[PDB]
DNA sequence: TTGTGTTTTATGAGGTCC
DNA sequence: GGACCTCATAAAACACAA
């Protein structure tokens, strides 16, 4: 497949800041995050998908 | 500092949207 | 005629009882 590479403190800080601002990434913010973090647009899109799955688990009960 | 449950990336199947 | 997300899933890495 492709062996996963965990994101740095600096990369996660940027992703969580945007996620806190909006649960859904805009095309414009995805490019900004891509430039800031060196993650691909694809990675940023997937991380948002995964973050909403995590937030959904937090609505346990 | 072992072990092995949870959390974090990453994928592909199957959906919505004129 | 493509871009987008939710879902179940797998595996690498983490967190921390033991
Ligand atoms: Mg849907």
């Amino acid at each position: 497949r492709k062996k996963r590479i965990p994101y740095s403190k600096g990369q996660l800080r940027e992703l969580e800041r945007e996620y806190a601002a909006n649960k859904f990434i805009t095309k414009d913010k995805r490019r900004k995050i891509s430039a800031a973090t060196s993650l691909s647009e694809r990675q940023i899109t997937i991380w948002f998908q995964n973050r909403r799955v995590k937030e959904k688990k937090v609505l346990a009960k």
